[PDB]
């Protein structure tokens, strides 16, 4: 019945994102994505620290969606025969049937095909909701991640001008609940089943042990940092798809952000610390004006030095002493000073 | 002093709306209504637990009063003598003393008078605030609820645009700290005086051992469901006294959403989740596109489906396969796929 | 290098902030600051609780700092030599070098010269943050104030109409985290140093002993409540640099408010309650309208009422029955009533 163009995306491992045009002149396509379900034991802290996810694709987040407005997306999902429960999947940006949760729910040995058509603009969360107890619990074990929905024109600063961003990462933010032995360390189980009823009890009480971003505590750090130079536009595209989070770019600024997500609503302008709510993405964009190190963290600052939330961005470039300077390096305190 | 004509309205509970014009051409009028406050047991979750409440006319939260800018609110509140405790009104659309709380400190056995100037536009919390302690106490225990100040001309989009519901439903949710027992059952008393030592306790740590919609798990859910029709507008009015929400309407949007709550700023369009501060009222305008269940929650989805923070809409009409639709039913993975 | 006339500010200990031009027609200035870090024991509650304190300036929070855009500003920072730790700076204001936090590390017995250009208007807060678990930890313990960064044209409503504002009050509000014994009682240290391992336990659980405004519990009432008149715009400058709240007016509004802080952004009107995301500063002007006691709350109002989180406002004037009056005392249910 439904006689567009089909195109195959490969879906990349996040924070990257796969390849796709910001403003395009094509017409609506039917985008065709793949999704696999992935439990598995992956460590998420400095210490080794090890936990039961449950995953699309094998990452937390599961990788980001690039779609146009008019699109149609057209999900394969598949559970493998190797995974013991049964997964779906519910998409922010999408209209009816749960966001497709009601359409997709999936044995493990089986697969299912969605398709939904791109209404609306902005970046979206898609998560797991299999029902009931069973939503929060596949959430917050990992099964979530972001599309996002560009206008054919690309992005706007909602007063008629274009904005082009030169690169986009996700940032996926993920709150942890790993249960605790009674001296106060973390357990560990043979499977998620094992982990169900002792993990229910810690998220109960609604306080993550961990708030990681890609997975891991440190997972954007040292090596991992991400790369920018100065002069260069970046979109952050950040999502979380249970609890409220305030992104902040230290030693930065959001020169634009759509903190709900939304593009046909206009960005605010100058942020220094902006507000994810639970169960949204929102971006920000931001032209690098320093060399140096960034951290990019929630600011809660508990949660970003204590429980995993920091990544950093290494910024290639000249130092610009208007902006800043050291005009006094540290010095002894004048013994002729009151 | 005051010459203008009196008009009596009867409340209704929630979830439903007192007949009420959207636009009108009527002046200015004094809208009488009467709160009677009722001290009751209540059962607030599924397993039947019940705790003290503390209520304006029987119900969590209390009945949604409407009036257009410009009218005079005369509201009688009666503190009957069956009621142990001292209660008072607070009105965040009302303009002095508080809100009202200053001038409407009612014992059992007396009533009370408040007349206050509908001068801001917008949906807004009014609760009991008894002064000290008693305030958070009296709010957690139920005894809040919302007004909305409809501009004459009704709602618009901030673009010049008329905005019409065809349908209104006022979602009051309501965060709850029951005490528990050392096994962690959760305890009964015979009156809100002896529950207050042991329900400050759990107030302190700030955290909710629920978080229910029209004041119990499952309100609206099953045979409650809220009924709408695809393509109608529904406005669904959100109120927190307390503690901060972030409303979803799964496998939907809010088409036009004033998540502060306030009609003189123009709405966000095309939100996934939005955010209610706690101590504030909010609202969604959507048109149904899709038949079927919908689930509204708070997008904390521990809260949702552990702590009781779900309703639903039960939508009748025809599917549209254009928007969304099952390609390929749940089958086996194929044997030759990598 | 750089050639522009130098004016010294004194700063002064909030809630009052140093004088200031809202409009001015002077062109860029190097505006010099000092701070000087005070490592001390203070008060924090009406029953005594001490806790180990780290304050810029003596105070928490640290003073406001007032400059206009395209000033530049040249903060010392003393850190002397009966203090215990390293301390530095982070300007959310400031491009690079993590807020001027990479250049202004510094041991007790050092000081430190940091110049940065004031380019993006709005609040923003400051903090010190020495580097990993340190950095919470010296927030928390009350290392963070705010700058505003006003317009050269000073504060305007988003529509071509100037704002001026005559009075203005900085309330910082702080989140603390106390250790107690086994039986609940408040635990005291002899230094910061010795508390840290005790105070960590207790931030990372996420939940606080105790919010404040300007330091201590019950800070801004009785007889440092904050004045005005009917008639006068006020402006609230709140900064909240871990957690997020929300502030209300009780018996008010905000008229206009920039809850992200920012103006280059046009205000919300007529708002109940905004939203201060932790990590930032926001800003709400009101017009006093009824004279009395208006308490300013976070709309937890657990936290306002149980946790410290309440400051008055006295305002002088005469009572419009317009907006409000009691039509009726307290009086006993008629007899004659159902
Ligand atoms: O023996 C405990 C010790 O070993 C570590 C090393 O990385 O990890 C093990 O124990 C953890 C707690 O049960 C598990 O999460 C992990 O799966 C296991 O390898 C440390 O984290 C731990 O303290
Ligand atoms: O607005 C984006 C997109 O959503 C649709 C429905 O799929 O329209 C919704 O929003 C419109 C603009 O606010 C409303 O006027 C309309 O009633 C509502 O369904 C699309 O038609 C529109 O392109
Ligand atoms: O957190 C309580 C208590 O537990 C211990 C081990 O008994 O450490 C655990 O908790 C720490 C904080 O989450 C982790 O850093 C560590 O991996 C974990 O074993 C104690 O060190 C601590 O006092
Ligand atoms: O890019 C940051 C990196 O550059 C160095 C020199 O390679 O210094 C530059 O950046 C400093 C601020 O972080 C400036 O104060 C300095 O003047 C500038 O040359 C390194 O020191 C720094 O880590
Ligand atoms: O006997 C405990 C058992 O009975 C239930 C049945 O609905 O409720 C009773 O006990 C609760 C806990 O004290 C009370 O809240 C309730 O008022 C009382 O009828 C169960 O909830 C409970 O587990
Ligand atoms: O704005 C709605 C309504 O509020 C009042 C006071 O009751 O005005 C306030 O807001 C005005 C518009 O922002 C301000 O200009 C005014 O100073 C402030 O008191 C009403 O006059 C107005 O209709
Ligand atoms: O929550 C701790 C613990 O308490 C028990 C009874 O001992 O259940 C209580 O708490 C549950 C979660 O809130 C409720 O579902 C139930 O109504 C209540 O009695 C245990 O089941 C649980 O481990
Ligand atoms: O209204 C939802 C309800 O309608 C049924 C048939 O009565 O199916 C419709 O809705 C489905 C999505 O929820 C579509 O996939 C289907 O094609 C459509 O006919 C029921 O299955 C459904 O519960
Ligand atoms: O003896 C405990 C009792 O004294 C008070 C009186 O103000 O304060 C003391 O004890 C507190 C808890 O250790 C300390 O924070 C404080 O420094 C110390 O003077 C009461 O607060 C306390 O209950
Ligand atoms: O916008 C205020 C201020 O910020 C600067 C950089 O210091 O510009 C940023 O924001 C501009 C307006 O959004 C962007 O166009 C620009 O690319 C970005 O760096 C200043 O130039 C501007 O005055
Ligand atoms: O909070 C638990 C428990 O501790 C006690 C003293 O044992 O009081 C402490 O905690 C109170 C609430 O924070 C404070 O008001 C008081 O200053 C502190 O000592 C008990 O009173 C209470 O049950
Ligand atoms: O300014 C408040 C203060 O004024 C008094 C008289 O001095 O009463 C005025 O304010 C009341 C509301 O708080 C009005 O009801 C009253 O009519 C008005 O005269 C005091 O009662 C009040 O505390
Ligand atoms: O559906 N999963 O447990
Ligand atoms: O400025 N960063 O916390
Ligand atoms: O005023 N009530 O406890
Ligand atoms: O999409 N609902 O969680
Ligand atoms: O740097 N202070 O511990
Ligand atoms: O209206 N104040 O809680
Ligand atoms: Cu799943
Ligand atoms: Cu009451
Ligand atoms: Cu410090």
């Amino acid at each position: 019945d439904l006689k567009l163009p089909r195109q195959r995306v490969d879906l990349v491992a996040p924070p990257f994102v796969h390849v796709h045009e910001q403003a395009t002149k094509q017409g609506p396509k039917i985008m065709e994505f793949k999704l696999v379900v992935q439990e598995k034991k992956m460590v998420i802290d400095e210490k080794g620290t090890t936990f039961q996810a449950m995953t699309f694709n094998g990452s937390m987040p599961g990788p980001l969606m690039v779609v146009h407005e008019g699109d149609y997306v057209e999900v394969t999902l598949v559970n493998p025969a190797t995974n013991t429960m049964p997964h779906n999947i519910d998409f922010h940006s999408a209209t009816g049937a749960l966001g497709g949760g009601a359409l997709t729910l999936i044995n493990p040995g089986e697969q299912v095909v969605l398709r939904w058509k791109a209404t609306r603009t902005g970046v979206f969360v898609y998560h797991c909701a299999p029902g009931g107890p069973m939503i929060p619990w596949h959430v917050v074990s990992g099964m979530n991640g972001a599309v996002m929905v560009l206008p054919r024109d690309g992005l706007n600063d909602g007063h008629g001008h274009s904005l082009r961003y030169d690169r986009i990462y996700y940032i996926g933010e993920q709150d942890l609940y790993v249960p605790r032995d009674e001296k106060g360390n973390f357990k560990s189980y043979d499977s998620p089943g094992e982990a169900y009823s002792d993990t229910e009890e810690v998220m109960r009480k609604l306080t993550p042990t961990h708030v990681v971003f890609n997975g891991k505590a440190g997972a954007l750090t040292g090596k991992n940092a991400l790369n920018a130079n100065v002069g260069e536009n970046v979109l952050i595209v950040h999502s979380q798809a249970n609890r409220d989070s305030r992104p902040h770019l230290i030693g930065g600024h959001g020169d634009y952000v759509w903190e709900t997500g939304k593009f046909s609503n206009a960005p605010e302008t100058g942020l220094e610390t902006w507000f994810i709510r639970g169960g949204s993405a929102g971006a920000a964009l931001y032209k690098f004006l320093q060399p140096g190190i960034y951290a990019y963290v929630t600011h809660n600052l508990i949660e970003a030095a204590n429980l995993g939330a920091t990544a950093h961005f290494k910024v290639e470039g000249k130092w610009n002493d208007d902006l800043m300077t050291q005009v006094k390096a540290p010095a002894d305190i004048p013994t002729g000073s009151t």
